């Protein structure tokens, strides 16, 4: 299902660590930060992807007028339960690997997503999680 | 041109704005950044780098050739620099961003909902959809 993402949120250095899966390749964005930069962290995403729906596990996303507004302008459904905490795990071991090639952490982060999505998802051959979104949506469009 | 970019820089309201094109779909990214070409000229291309295939980068003026931050995120992320860029999005986009404008409080916002209008909107395909196209073609390649 090509337009289903899972947000959810993490913490390194003190900084908050958005971070959003797309559930059937394994793809995934991130970055470091509120309701604002959420909501421009949905509009980013889906002026980029096919983001039609986004689950969570909490209430916070719900009571924020910014996201609410920024799913209604592009079209996205949230839905409570999500329906990917091993993801928040291995992003981190990643960090943990470039941290000291970085000054920034959100630099780390941005090199922990490329090699969450650059590398074969099965440790050899076959696809990247960058290479199956892709996949995925090409034959979507094709339908 | 299949991991060929095109990036260019542009300027609203008193703000720069940064934009990718890939050249064979005309898909477009962009945020806003500074004057300077440094630290968050390398973090926008470390970005798109790790969405999509960057492979090359052209660029027409220098600066983009004065930035060691910028050279050393090209080479972690395997970019190369081409100068030479021979596309004027710039121009559909600041048309979009105009119409949209009011929807919105800060100018990024209203950058971003200029790119979703202009990558989703075809007739035949939107720029979305030809990148997809176009990869997923090459992948099966
Ligand atoms: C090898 C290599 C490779 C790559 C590398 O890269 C780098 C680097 C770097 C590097 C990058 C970056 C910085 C850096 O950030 N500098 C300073 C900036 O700091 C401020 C940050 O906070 C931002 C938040 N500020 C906001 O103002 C704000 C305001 C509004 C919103 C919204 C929204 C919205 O969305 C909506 C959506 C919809 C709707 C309907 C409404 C809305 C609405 C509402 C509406 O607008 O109406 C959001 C935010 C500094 C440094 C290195 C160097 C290193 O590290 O070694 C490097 C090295």
């Amino acid at each position: 299902s090509p337009g289903i993402w899972q947000l959810d949120c993490t913490h390194l250095e003190g900084k908050v660590i958005l971070v959003a899966v797309h559930v059937a390749s394994g793809y995934i964005e991130a970055e470091v930060i509120t309701g604002q930069e959420t909501a421009y962290f949905l509009l980013k995403l889906a002026g980029r992807w096919p983001v039609k729906t986004v689950h969570t596990d909490n209430g916070s996303n719900f009571t924020s007028t910014t996201v609410k507004a920024a799913c209604e302008w592009a079209g996205i459904k949230q839905e409570f339960g999500i329906p990917i905490e091993s993801m928040n795990k291995e992003l981190k071991k990643i960090i943990g690997q470039v941290r000291d090639q970085a000054e920034h952490l959100k630099t780390a982060v941005q090199m922990a997503v490329f090699i969450h999505n650059k590398k074969r998802k099965g440790g050899i051959g076959g696809y990247s999680a960058g290479e199956r979104i892709v996949d995925i949506i090409a034959t979507d469009i094709e339908t």
